[PDB]
């Protein structure tokens, strides 16, 4: 039957599990929108305030679906605004697949044309980048962007097609690739890998399960938790992991890092032995710009490229996470030295316990107080106050991301959300969005500064138009707080730190959004049920001081290392020259 | 001396002429910040609300200087928002120097790495890319990307330094390229190619001489007004060329292309021969999606790869235009066939005069009209009124391109501003801030559209705190309009063009500029009046239609083919298959 | 009419004026090769033993045309063998077309497909890398190739062209572009430059005209020996740039740099003023490792990158080297200063011919000497006995180039071959194949080491078959006696240096080539005349030391730095790891 390229495109994203399109309109998007409006992705496409936006949306969709739910679909030159949510979506392990159309097939190569895309800029950050030459390659090319995207590195997949093959027609027998099954992800480790971890897990004195966001993609919960308990052994996560084994666990240590919680950096530094299930042990995570010292440890991973590329395991074992527990489960019992006691009763469980209780004290403390400025740990024990299980916390990047993590105290997976790769400044809004279209029964709270709401404010044109009732906190210090308090360490002086806020509650009021400050009555947990009574997108303004956070607050952490000495470097006097010099030797 | 590095790069800055920087602050910029604060440029820093804002700043200035007056300096994940803004500096020849500081070169090429930024993403758009590797080369790199930036072509150049070299310290002798150097752009022309032209010229019964944005980078006005009237010839522009003969002149017919006046195009498919010079005959200019039909022409250009590319000239000279001008000045009175007449007196001034005079009408009965919703013709017939010499028009993309063009009535070089090259939304009002900071004795007018503006209102952050009284008129229709107009067109439906506005007073408000509407009072002259009054940056919101402008209005066009046809496309009947085929082989 | 792609190619190859052809047989070029057989163009095509030594020949070819006579075309997987001669004629500014005849474009993308050739890794190198779409874009694509590569700078152009586009047909109507357009290259200096340079040149005590390679280009030799007649200017050249003015003109100081003349090198350090004339002062010419101190000095160039990149000039000038010569004889009689006296009166002659005097006392010494090992200066010094104006010497690289380029005495342009720019080893035999395909009237001698030898002595097919009768002197020393040298200089021990010869006269007959070794009979003047006498490529074995040559002769050369000497470097002790480090921090 003759199809056009257009509609080849929208039955190929229906093949392959496309639930929502995140589309900017432009004469080279015009088939493919009219093509979109005849299927039934068409009546929740959203078209955002600008494509970086509505490509952050699509990363924090696709963070909470563990698949490429979401798809972008973009008219020619607004992908040259794509390349920071996509190098996110790729260090991150963020499954994304963008589809962007191009200038006419028969301009291209013309060197005063216009709008011709430089599709080979995403060359160097998608994990599959490919510009289309014919019709009856379309199917087949988004076949394989879904491929790359939902594979072991997830990651982004981008697709470069020239408009003219989006009006032209073909007949379309066998033209999309139809079913398909793809392999099982329950890959098992050998059975003496399985029994060297358990002989560890049982020798070791303090031992520490550390879960990563593998866990969470691997659907490890319940197998983390009998576990845990079976052997009597604390829980440390990755920020990615946390959530996956219950907060309020006496086992749980909470998150390790340097935004993490000092009940796990603690635990860490103690540790003698390690069981590390899917983590990539991460510059920003449990590295520390590399500088943490990693106990003696076995690392299970699907990707085997993680397994030793910086940190040499005693044992690397390619497995999934769940199955890998599984399999540990079974083994334990026989495994020489093995007890099955209750975990209150281990010996390693009051020193756990203790390094809890004292991080759980210092949390307290910093809840307290009712000033002007607020606490960002109080602004997060009032959220906890309005929170159930399922919902879930986004954060955006600077001193506020530490009280965010440390206030996040979360019972079930992918519930904590930010540009965790790259540390992308102003994704915490947008993402907050892609999040709530996901779960549209969900709430879905955001803590963010200032500098960063800037970014991405726009957005609330999607968030009023949709209905998306995230409550936005907006901790206001007039400055990237992080840069000033650091800045003012190294140098004795900040610059370029300082700026001014407009009337947040005011830009809220001028889009339709719920606002409320609360500068002159501290009564965040007042304006949490208004916001939450609104039924709207809100927007509370609690104002901060510049040094709470990530560049002040002692959580036990050793890195990474910002404020790096410079050295004195030699001169070269092999004899070459500086360009210019050649006046200098004038007489 | 031993100098850091952070110094070195504020030293050879200011060497090459930079008067205005454009930075974001993160630890990787942090010795950059601090060494721009010990000197001269660190007074003239913008702190943008975001990268890719403070890029279409930096594009603003150096479009209306001609030279990279301004550059960006940014820490290492903000590098990635630039490409949108890089990419129209290419094709629309902007020098414009970006410095990235990259993080840690120590932690380079690691897999699990936070925020090493993809400089390989640039190599296809910039002019030129530059990774820095060593302290002693800082100087070296920024002294060629100026050289690169401010050539012909002229263009971007990215130069990615990690952030270690910028804290290290080195002995500073000879580092910074001192003393540079630099060529005359005066090229002149063999006489044999003069007498040519001028002979061509003289023997021609319906002249046009076609003058593009090389005669504004020239400085060719005063020869250009001297050549038209010594032969009576009109003279027509490209839109980057507009006000380099004063538009106020008989001779004057404005703008050829699509978004052009009307007399332009009648003139260009009147003329027998065309003298082409500074234009590189583009896409969206005067090729119109390479369907204009050239008459014989000569083409003068600086630039040999832009000679001969698509339209194959009479005659092709490597020439400054300015000097060629000059040199056909002296050449015409021995040319044959040439005499002394006044340029009212040839045969070909009345046919010019009435394409005018056509055009003129039209454009009376486009302001012809009170009420609402407004004409935008009505919006520039008051700009006019209360409009200066050196006062600066600028433009977003899309229905509204079209009346700005044809309502700005100029008498100097570089007044009318916008993405030019690749037509990327949202350019507008950053461009008009960066001009205005080029330009502080010209009044900045900025017509936007609605959907142009969401992308970077965020900077009326610099707007009030720099004092930048640019006078932004909002044309509100709730649409991309561009788009549902061209799509009822070619569909008779239109589909992801519709959406919702702020209150765009309130949002004034809430940064503290002004701010009116003229939905109920159509006072556009006293809502200009007030705002020129207030001394702030301002926002006039004024309803228009949906479809007045570029998908409508008959201004002689023939192009560029935005709304192609389809072609049936055979199948491949080689015997090979498509992925997945396989399966409906079984039986 | 109907046209299969691989007729519509040759036609446009035909247009663009190609005259030879070096090609390659696959199935990705059986249709190219079908089409080539039924044209004027298929007279002239060269099937090489190998794709790299054919792209060789290509730049032999057209090294001494100054554009692209010479075309390569080639099946798929052999253009992976181009790259190395592709980067020689990019730096060394040689214009070469290269047709790539890629795998089915249905195909393309497939994980597990064969032959699928990657263009991208022609990005780095050609000064154009185009990868065809669309059957109607081939003539376009061909077009811009020609465009780009005969340029200034002219270089390399690299066309990927999937084959099924070769077999497909269309209606040819305007597809190939015809009547192509081409401005002059005479580009004239502004007046100020012109009396500014003449007004310096007078003014000196020991000027020097300093001519490269773009004189050859220009055509500059009757304009050069002029002004240097004129003014009384001792002459210095680049290796490219060597005949343009008579080698045994008395005021001929010969090439400078570190295998050049000593009397250029010698006049070079008593220069006060230099006049640089179409050279771009590169690392292994004039620069010598950017170690050489330039006196003040005037450029003038027709490409302005090479302007004041590294050597900052007293006066920059964009112009023609033949035009602006011609404009300062027009200059110099009104010039102050000037006086009109015979060169051999001037107060500078006796310094210039005492320098050429030492030298040619030196080279005599060189020569000097019969037996074996031969000295290469011998071997020369026979050649000239034989030589007439129009042969050419060919090289390739190590110790012996420095006797060739010493030995070498030329009276006109072009006449100098090897891989100037990049000095890649193996070039000179199949160079020499281009050169003398090229150029029928002249006599080809190539003085090639045994090392060099190697690569390419498989062309000899080419050499017989084609009746191409290039007489090849192959130095034998058992080394790569240029490394045997400097390593016994730099650590007093070679290593990688030695290996065995194969009987090379045996290998010559084994062709049907003359064969003649000199190791007993010492008699290479008999050798020389019998090798011409056969009509036949020759190749004449002559045993030469390990050390005569580059690495060992005084020539009066400061650089390059080839062998350099450590730096101790400091650690870093910011506080992260080495990879692997881990295991080191466990008890
Ligand atoms: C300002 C800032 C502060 C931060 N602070 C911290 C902090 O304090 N602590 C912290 O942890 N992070 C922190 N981060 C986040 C950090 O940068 C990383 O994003 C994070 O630590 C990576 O988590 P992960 O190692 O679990 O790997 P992820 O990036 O979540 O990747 C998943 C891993 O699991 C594997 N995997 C996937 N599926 C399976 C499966 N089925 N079975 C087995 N393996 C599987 C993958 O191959 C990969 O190795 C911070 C970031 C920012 C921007
Ligand atoms: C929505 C939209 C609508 C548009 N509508 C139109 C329209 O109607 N008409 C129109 O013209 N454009 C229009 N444009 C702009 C268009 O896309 C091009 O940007 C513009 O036409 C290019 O102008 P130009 O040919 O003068 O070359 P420029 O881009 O200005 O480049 C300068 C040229 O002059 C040469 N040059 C530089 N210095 C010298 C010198 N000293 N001497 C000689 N030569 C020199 C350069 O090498 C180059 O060729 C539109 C753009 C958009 C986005
Ligand atoms: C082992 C080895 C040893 C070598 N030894 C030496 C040595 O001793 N001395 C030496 O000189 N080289 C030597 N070379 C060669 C060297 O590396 C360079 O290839 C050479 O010096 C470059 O010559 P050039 O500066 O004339 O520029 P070319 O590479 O010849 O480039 C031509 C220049 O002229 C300009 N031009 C072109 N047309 C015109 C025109 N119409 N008008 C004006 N300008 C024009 C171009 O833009 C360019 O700048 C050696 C190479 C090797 C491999
Ligand atoms: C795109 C981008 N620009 C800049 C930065 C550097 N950066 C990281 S955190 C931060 C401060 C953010 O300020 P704000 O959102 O106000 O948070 P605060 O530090 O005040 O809590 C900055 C500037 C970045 N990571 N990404
Ligand atoms: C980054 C980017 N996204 C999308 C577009 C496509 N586009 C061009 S003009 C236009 C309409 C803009 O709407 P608005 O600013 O309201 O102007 P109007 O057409 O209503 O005058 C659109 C969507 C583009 N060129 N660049
Ligand atoms: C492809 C390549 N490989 C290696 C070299 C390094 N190289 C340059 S000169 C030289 C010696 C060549 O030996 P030969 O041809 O025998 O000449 P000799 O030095 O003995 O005169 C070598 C190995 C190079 N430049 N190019
Ligand atoms: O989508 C469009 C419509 C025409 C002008 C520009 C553009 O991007
Ligand atoms: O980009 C970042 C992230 C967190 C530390 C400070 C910074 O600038
Ligand atoms: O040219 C051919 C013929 C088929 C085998 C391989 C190849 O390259
Ligand atoms: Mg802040
Ligand atoms: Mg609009
Ligand atoms: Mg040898």
């Amino acid at each position: 039957a003759i199809k056009r390229g257009a509609d080849l495109i929208v039955e190929a994203l229906e093949e392959y599990g496309t639930e929502q399109v995140v589309g900017f309109i432009g004469h080279t998007s015009h088939f493919v929108a009219d093509a979109f409006s005849k299927s039934h992705l068409g009546k929740r496409v959203i078209n955002p305030a600008t494509e970086l936006g509505g490509a952050w949306m699509v990363n924090g969709y696709n963070y909470v679906k563990d698949r490429s739910a979401a798809v972008g679909a973009w008219h020619c030159v607004g992908n040259l605004l794509l390349h920071a949510a996509m190098q996110e979506a790729r260090t991150g392990r963020i499954p994304a697949v963008h589809i962007g159309l191009n200038s006419d097939g028969r301009l291209a190569g013309r060197s005063e044309a216009a709008q011709q895309v430089p599709w080979q800029s995403f060359t160097p950050i998608a994990r599959s980048t490919q510009r289309v030459e014919r019709l009856d390659k379309v199917g087949e090319a988004i076949h394989e962007a879904f491929r790359v995207a939902e594979g072991h590195p997830a990651g982004p997949a981008y697709v470069d097609i020239p408009f003219d093959l989006t009006a032209d027609q073909i007949d379309d027998k066998a033209l999309v690739p139809r079913g398909a099954t793809r392999a099982k992800s329950v890959l098992h480790a050998p059975n003496e890998d399985v029994r060297e971890a358990a002989a560890q897990l049982v020798a070791a004195k303090n031992p520490v399960i550390l879960a990563g966001g593998g866990v969470a993609r691997s659907g490890g919960s319940e197998a983390l938790l009998k576990l845990a308990e079976m052997v009597g052994v604390p829980v440390v996560t990755t920020s990615t992991g946390a959530g996956v084994f219950p907060e309020t666990h006496a086992l749980a240590m909470g998150s390790a890092g340097f935004c993490g919680w000092k009940s796990a950096n603690d635990m860490m530094a103690a540790a003698d032995f390690v069981l590390v299930l899917g983590s990539r042990l991460s510059d920003w995570g449990i590295a520390q710009g590399y500088i943490t010292k990693m106990p003696k440890f076995v690392h299970v991973d699907t990707d085997p490229a993680v397994l030793g590329t910086f940190y040499f395991p005693l044992l690397s074992v390619v497995a999934d996470a769940k199955t890998f527990m599984e399999q540990l489960i079974e083994v334990l019992p026989g495994t020489s030295g093995f007890k099955a006691v209750r975990y209150q009763e281990r010996e390693n469980f009051r020193q756990a316990t203790e390094f809890r209780a004292a991080w759980d004290g210092w949390v307290r403390e910093q809840e307290s107080g009712d000033g002007m400025p607020a606490s960002m740990f109080r602004a997060m024990a009032e959220v906890r106050k309005v929170q159930r299980p399922e919902d879930i916390i986004v954060t955006d990047i600077g001193n506020h991301t530490l009280p965010m993590f440390g206030g996040a105290i979360l019972q079930r997976p992918r519930r904590l959300v930010t540009s965790m790769a790259e540390g992308i400044l102003g994704c915490g809004f947008p993402m907050a969005l892609g999040a709530q279209l996901a779960e549209p029964n969900s709430r879905v709270f955001l803590g963010t500064g200032d500098g960063a709401l800037y970014y991405h404010f726009n957005e609330f044109r999607v968030a009023v138009e949709h209905k998306l009732p995230v409550i936005t906190m907006v901790f206001t210090n007039e400055s990237y707080g992080a840069n000033w308090t650091l800045m003012n360490h190294q140098f004795g002086q900040n610059n370029w730190t300082e700026f001014m806020n407009p009337d947040w509650v005011g830009i809220a009021k001028a889009f339709g959004a719920y606002g409320e400050s609360v500068r002159e009555t501290g009564d965040i947990a007042g304006a949490l049920q208004r916001a939450i009574d609104s039924g709207k997108p809100a927007l509370i303004e609690i104002p901060v001081s510049k040094t709470q956070g990530l560049a002040s607050d002692p959580v036990g952490g050793v890195g990474p290392n910002l404020l790096l000495k410079g050295r004195e470097i030699p001169v070269d006097t092999g004899g070459s020259m500086y360009p210019g010099e050649n006046l200098l030797h004038l007489k």
